[PDB]
């Protein structure tokens, strides 16, 4: 398994800005051999298929089941918030080799059941922030989903 991270959103039409947070992660992937993970996550704003922002949280070195809650935010217009899809990605940090993919979540158009009742949730509470558990799934299903 991948595992589950959860995260919140909050979309301010008033403004025209959108916000993601992450909470944290749960049943994470071990990536170390015998060992822990460095397990963190990452938030990519796409528009209908087309990478437009990348954003990556702190790293929780050596666990699985780590927290975060951190507030990041958005610039994506009103008439975007519907066409545009949060990518929220949980990667493994290994001091020099490079970070392997516990995988990733998105949300948005191309998303579809709880993912994409949780970015419509946030488009009708357009203020108040949406938390939920969102569970890891392969990344390059994920990807694959994205690409019409
Ligand atoms: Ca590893
Ligand atoms: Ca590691």
């Amino acid at each position: 398994k991948l595992g589950d991270i959860c995260f919140s959103l909050r979309y301010v039409p008033t403004a025209g800005k959108l916000t993601v947070v992450i909470l944290e992660a749960k049943n994470l992937k071990k990536m170390d051999v015998g060992g822990l993970s460095d397990p963190y996550v990452k938030i990519h704003l796409m528009q209908n298929g087309k990478r437009l922002k990348k954003k990556k949280t702190t790293i929780k070195k050596n666990t699985l089941n780590p927290y975060y809650n951190e507030s990041f935010s958005f610039e994506v217009p009103f008439e975007q918030i519907q066409k545009v899809q949060v990518v929220v990605t949980v990667l493994d940090y290994d001091k020099i080799g490079k970070n392997d993919a516990i995988g990733k979540v998105f949300v948005g158009y191309n998303s579809t059941g709880a993912e994409l009742r949780h970015w419509s949730d946030m488009l009708a509470n357009p203020r108040r922030p949406i938390a939920q558990w969102h569970t890891l799934q392969v990344e390059e299903e994920v990807d694959a989903m994205l690409a019409v």
